């Protein structure tokens, strides 16, 4: 017996950023419906990654109808993580209907930015 998520919790991290884990993060893509989500990946030693999060919070912050997620990769992510190909820190993938359909690498908040606007379309 597994947990299903629902328009209960999808309501609840909305306007959020929420760090989700190789357990918790398909149970919120799938409740996602077709709303998009973007994960930001990153890593503890990250430096770009740290300096990126308060803008990653206010774009959390401007666009309601989006999901924003994030995933240490580290050692208990590994399977995740190589699952949903990694090659670098930081890295950004927006998913929408279970599957990804985009990805900016490095700390382009321009570039991510434009895929948000994409994706919701």
């Amino acid at each position: 017996l597994e947990l299903a998520l629902g328009t209960q919790e999808m309501e609840a991290i909305v306007g959020k950023v929420t760090e989700v884990n190789k357990d918790t993060f398909w149970p919120i893509v799938k409740a996602a419906g077709d709303k998009p989500v973007v994960l930001d990946m990153f890593t503890q030693w990250c430096g770009p990654c740290k300096a990126m999060a308060p803008k990653y919070e206010k774009l959390a912050e401007e666009y309601l109808d989006v999901i924003f997620l994030k995933l240490d990769c580290n050692q208990e992510n590994k399977t995740l993580a190589k699952e949903l190909g990694i090659r670098v820190v930081p890295t950004f993938k927006i998913l929408k209907e279970n599957s990804v359909v985009g990805e900016v690498t490095g700390a382009k908040y321009d570039k991510l930015l434009e895929a948000i606007q994409a994706a919701r379309s």
